[PDB]
């Protein structure tokens, strides 16, 4: 099946536009990379940086997940990210979002031979 890498590209990376494209950005692109098929996923962040500069965070600042886990990581510089998160309105099969653009540092979860990630953990 899809592999916990690529399955983060699926989720996570945008590099095609280098902010929030419009008012409407999070409605379609929530949709089309199939992330309301079962249902509404409430909330979800796209990276606009480039995939060797997103890879790269797995060599930088180490730090807890979340979860417990030790296998994070926190960008050094700031990234070009945007947020998506679901609306009052929203119902399925009618999913609905706000969208935000921001600047901020990433924090990502790593695994793998290559050293790749495999989560999104937080923004900050």
């Amino acid at each position: 099946k899809e592999t916990a890498a690529a399955k983060f590209e699926r989720q996570h990376m945008d590099s095609s536009t280098s902010a929030a494209s419009s008012s409407n950005y999070c409605n379609q692109m929530m949709k089309s990379r199939n992330l309301t098929k079962d249902r509404c996923k409430p909330v979800n962040t796209f990276v606009h940086e480039s995939l060797a500069d997103v890879q790269a965070v797995c060599s930088q600042k180490n730090v807890a997940c979340k979860n417990g886990q030790t296998n994070c990581y926190q960008s050094y510089s700031t990234m070009s990210i945007t947020d998506c998160r679901e609306t009052g309105s929203s119902k399925y099969p009618n999913c609905a979002y706000k969208t935000t653009q921001a600047n901020k540092h990433i924090i990502v979860a790593c695994e793998g031979n290559p050293y790749v990630p495999v989560h999104f953990d937080a923004s900050v």
